[PDB]
């Protein structure tokens, strides 16, 4: 064996904060842990130590300025976001309610599993916004989420809200199930969403069955075709990984968005994260890391997307420091843990194979001037020019007019969201992020955690302590109990 890092974890049981240890042990990262009255633990990190390594040097340490909690009993109790948080919001997630149309054995919500609603009013909702508005710089993003949003008949109202308060990126987390009706996918668009994040497990029937209880695959696929009848171009696919479920349809769901590229932008996959509710067989043998789905990935696409293609978050975080220095402006920056989540971008050409940026772009000799060109940043102008200048020499399909590709690429340095926005129409990209339990928390992980969730009293949590930690807190206290709830609003609330 050998240690890497000594980090503060959660007991499983009685969800205290203990010492911990992360150590490398037959070219697997597991986590050791001991409760002083539950005894230790074990469990494994990141499935494979050499990719670890490689990652830890993409650290990068943000900073805040607006806080909503005070100091007074240490993380991870103190959320949020208290002094000692090292990332602003640059996701936010906002539950619009509890209530849901689809009872799932895999939900790390625990919908409808409380007898009570949670359904914040249009006014609590903008309250919430303003909180994630004020942060410096600005929250981005924002997105819906429960709970099945689209069971809320005020929907259309609160994207519009969302536009309204500036967000750049209004994002909806959905089963989908009702966007099936064309006409409603329409009042969503015209609304303003820019990005539907759609829950797809799997190409065949059985992963539905097992995660959600029924197949759901004919939905989706409608979903996704009523998206190219009413050209909404921005969808993401979100499966949860489980080992044994659908970790052998990796490719397929990979090949199925590239064959949909003209609306699917991303997909997202999310290992099984054991918060809220899991089935007992999940529980026990579906546990993957990054790497190991980083390894699915090139044995699934037959190596046109190899580990050496997909990057950590904060990768990219010194391009905002870039922006932020070259227009005197604080910019959102992707400051989460190098161990968080990885991501890589691929072009469709068209046979239909894969090439990733990173196969005919040198990501890592681009990132490596952009440092450089930091401490330098009409002097400007000529460090924009020099990397103007040395981007070519850092370069493909034939299909993509690479010159334009480099004028996006320099507009994102001027920070152009239009550019930003424009790029990820020409790519698909393909990311996974494995939010952490109580059996794989790491302290030292979330204290840089980017995606938040507004609440109603006025606090802004991260994502991984809110469903480890707060969500029952919260819920309880602003739901209705249900038998009433149900008395004094109609189906659509
Ligand atoms: C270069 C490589 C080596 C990799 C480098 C490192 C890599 C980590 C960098 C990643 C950067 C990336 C996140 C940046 C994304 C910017 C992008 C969203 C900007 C907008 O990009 C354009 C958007 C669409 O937006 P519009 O054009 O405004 O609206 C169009 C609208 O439909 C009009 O009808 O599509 C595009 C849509 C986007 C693709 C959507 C991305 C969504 C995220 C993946 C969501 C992540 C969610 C979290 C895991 C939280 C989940 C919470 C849940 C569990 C409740
Ligand atoms: C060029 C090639 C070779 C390499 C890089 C490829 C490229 C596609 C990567 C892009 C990475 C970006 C972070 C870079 C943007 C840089 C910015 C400085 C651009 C600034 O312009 C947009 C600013 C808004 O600024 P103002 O409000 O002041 O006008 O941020 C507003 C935009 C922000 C970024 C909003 C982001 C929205 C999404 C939904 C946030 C997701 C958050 C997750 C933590 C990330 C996903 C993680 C993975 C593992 C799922
Ligand atoms: C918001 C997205 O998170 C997915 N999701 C639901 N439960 C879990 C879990 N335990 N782990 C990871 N992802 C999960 C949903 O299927 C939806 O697509
Ligand atoms: C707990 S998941 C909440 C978002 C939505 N119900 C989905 O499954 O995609
Ligand atoms: S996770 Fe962040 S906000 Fe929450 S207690 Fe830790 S440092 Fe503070
Ligand atoms: S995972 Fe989503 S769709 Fe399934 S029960 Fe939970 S909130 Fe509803
Ligand atoms: S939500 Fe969890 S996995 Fe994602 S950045 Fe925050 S702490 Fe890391
Ligand atoms: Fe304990």
């Amino acid at each position: 064996s050998h240690m890497e890092k000594k980090t503060l974890s959660l007991c499983p049981i009685c969800l205290k904060r203990i010492p911990a240890t992360i150590l490398e042990e037959d070219g697997k990262i597991i986590i050791k842990k001991t409760c002083p009255e539950h005894g230790e633990f074990k469990d494994i990190y990141w499935g494979d130590a050499e990719l670890y390594k490689k990652f830890d040097k993409y650290e990068f340490i943000g900073k805040i300025e607006v806080t909503n909690t005070k100091v007074k009993n240490g993380c991870p109790y103190d959320c949020g976001l208290c002094p000692n948080h090292k990332s602003t919001t640059i996701l936010a997630n906002i539950d619009v309610t509890n209530r849901c149309n689809l009872n799932c054995p895999i939900c790390f919500a625990n919908a409808n599993k409380s007898g009570k609603v949670y359904e914040p009013s249009f006014e609590d909702i903008k309250r919430m916004m303003e909180n994630l508005r004020k942060e410096i710089p600005p929250t981005p993003a924002i997105q819906f989420a429960g709970g099945e949003p689209t069971v809320r008949s005020d929907l259309p109202e609160l994207i519009k809200l969302a536009r309204d308060m500036g967000f750049l990126h209004v994002q909806l987390a959905t089963n989908g199930i009702k966007l099936k009706n064309i006409n409603y996918l329409k009042k969503l668009k015209e609304a303003g969403l820019s990005t539907i994040y759609l829950q797809f497990d799997g190409i065949s029937e059985k992963p539905y069955l097992v995660a959600r209880g029924k197949n759901l695959l004919p939905i989706k696929q409608k979903v996704i075709e009523n998206c190219k009848k009413v050209g909404f171009d921005s969808v993401v696919l979100v499966p949860t990984l489980v080992r044994g479920v659908n970790d052998n349809e990796v490719g397929g769901i990979i090949r199925y968005a590239a064959e949909n590229v003209d609306v699917v932008r991303g997909i997202n996959f999310q290992p099984v994260s054991f918060t809220g509710r899991v089935d007992e067989k999940t529980l026990l043998e579906g546990r993957i890391t990054i790497p190991d789905f980083i390894k699915l990935v090139e044995e699934q696409t037959d190596g046109e997307i190899t580990e050496e293609d997909f990057y950590p978050v904060p990768s990219v975080a010194p391009i905002s420091v870039l922006v932020e220095k070259l227009t005197n402006d604080r910019k959102p920056t992707l400051s989460s843990h190098q161990h968080c989540g990885t991501s890589t971008y691929v072009f469709v050409d068209e046979d239909g194979k894969l090439i990733p940026i990173t196969r005919f772009i040198d990501v890592e000799g681009f990132l490596e001037i952009v440092k450089e060109k930091i401490e330098e940043i009409m002097h400007d102008v000529k460090v924009l020019g020099e990397i103007a200048l040395k981007l070519p020499s850092l370069i493909a399909p034939k299909s993509v007019n690479i010159k334009k590709i480099i004028d996006l690429i320099l507009s994102v340095l001027k920070s152009d969201y239009s550019a930003l926005a424009e790029l990820h129409y020409h790519m698909l990209m393909i990311s996974c992020m494995h939010f952490m339990d109580a059996y794989n928390f790491d302290v030292k992980r979330v204290m840089r955690c980017c995606i938040h969730y507004a609440t109603p009293d006025d606090r802004i949590i991260p994502f991984c302590t809110y469903n480890t930690l707060h969500r029952q807190e919260v819920e309880e206290k602003f739901s209705i109990p249900l038998e009433e709830w149900k008395r004094m609003h109609k189906i659509g609330g």
